[PDB]
Formats: structure tokens, C-alpha cells, sequence
């Protein structure tokens, strides 16, 4: 049992038949960074409601450089009201405002941020945990990072491997792909990058786990 074996098994189930190319809706856009932050300690279905409030108030529109500045400079109580559905709305409003302001300060633009950001820079933004930092790196910045989470932990535990530490759980998932890189890329007929492969692999694990729960299994 390595992660390349798990990737092949999950691939064979066609779990992402109705999903977009990078699994996360609106991947590689500022909206993906916002959802990666808002999903912490909650369910993605609640995040979609917060994102809808942001679009309905015209805080989030079509130009991502403008979107970044709107969050950096928004009135706190206005943002907190919009993000109520995804919970912890005072902490999450402040975390978004501060993160957005620091992206402008250190990188000047969302475009440059996607090129130059590091995981440690994101972890130095107060309140951003490892799952959220890695989801930004993969699904917003197209970096070769695989996100892990409680679902991945429980999924591997059921198969008989318990890795409670986030970075070691991540390294287990990454290294099996790295050690078998030619084979892993051939699953997609060499049409996708390793970053997109990790985007989809984490998506498979989540889709498998959500169904296990709704179907009771
Ligand atoms: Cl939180």
C-alpha cells in the first residue's frame, strides 16, 4: 500500500464524472482562495452560501485584481454579515481582510502572489491553518502541493495506516506519486500537470468520503 495504489483505485471509480477539471469550482481564481479560507472548520456547502452573498452584494465580480482590493479594504461588519453562513464569521472576516492586505503589501498583485507565495508566508497570516494554506497553493496558485484533511486521515486509517501529523500524512500522499511519476501522469495520457493531478486526487478522497456519510456506508 502506497499512495500510487490508492490513486489508481480511486481513479477506477470515476468519482469526478460531474466535477470541473481541477475539482474545486472556479479553481485558479481569487474565489478559490476565498473558499479555501472560509471552509476551515466548516462544510463546503456553507461556503457556497457565503460566496453567493459576496456575489449578490457585488463585492466579488470579474476582475481578480479588483476583487483582492475589495476584500482588503471592505468594512468589517459588512464582510462579517456576508460570511455568516460558513460560521465563525467575525474571525473569518478579519482573517480575509488581513490576508488580502498583506498580499498587496508583499506581492503587489494577485498575479505575482500566485507566482511567488510560499507555504510559510501563508502560515504567518493569523488563523490560516495548514489545510487552508495548502488549498490556496494548489487550487488557487497551481503549485505541486497535495492538500490533506480529516477525510484523508480517516480514509487511510480505514485502510490500516494511521498518520495523525498533517505534514507526514501529506508526504505519504505526495511521495507515492513522485516515486511513480511517469505512471501517475500516464493515467491522464500525459495531458495534465502534476499540480492538477494533486488537485484531482484530493477531490477523489473528499467525494469518496462525503458519499460514505450520506449513504451510511
Ligand atoms: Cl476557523
Amino acid at each position: 500500500l502506497d499512495s500510487f495504489e490508492i490513486l489508481k483505485a480511486l481513479k477506477s471509480l470515476d468519482l469526478l464524472k460531474n466535477a470541473p477539471a481541477w475539482w474545486w469550482p472556479n479553481a485558479l481564481k481569487f474565489e478559490a482562495l476565498l473558499g479555501a479560507v472560509l471552509t476551515q472548520n466548516t462544510k463546503f456547502e456553507a461556503v457556497l452560501k457565503s460566496l453567493e452573498n459576496l456575489k449578490n452584494a457585488f463585492i466579488l465580480e470579474n476582475d481578480d485584481e479588483i476583487n483582492l482590493k475589495k476584500i482588503a479594504y471592505i468594512e468589517f461588519s459588512k464582510l462579517a454579515e456576508c460570511v455568516r453562513p460558513s460560521g465563525f464569521y467575525n474571525q473569518k472576516a478579519k482573517r480575509l481582510i488581513d490576508l488580502s492586505g498583506n498580499i498587496l503589501k508583499d506581492f503587489q498583485s494577485f498575479e505575482n502572489f500566485k507566482q511567488e507565495v510560499t507555504r510559510e508566508w501563508l502560515l504567518d497570516q493569523k488563523g490560516i491553518g495548514k489545510e487552508s494554506a495548502d488549498a490556496i497553493l494548489c487550487y488557487a496558485c497551481a503549485k505541486e502541493v497535495m492538500v490533506v484533511d480529516k477525510y484523508s486521515y480517516l480514509f487511510l486509517k480505514k485502510l490500516g495506516i494511521e498518520i495523525e501529523d498533517y505534514d507526514e500524512l501529506q508526504h505519504f500522499f505526495e511521495k507515492g506519486v513522485q516515486e511513480n511519476l511517469n505512471s501517475a501522469l500516464a493515467l491522464y495520457e500525459n495531458t495534465i500537470s502534476l499540480a492538477q493531478l494533486y488537485a484531482r486526487f484530493h477531490g477523489k478522497i473528499v467525494e469518496f468520503s462525503k458519499q460514505k456519510l450520506e449513504l451510511k456506508l
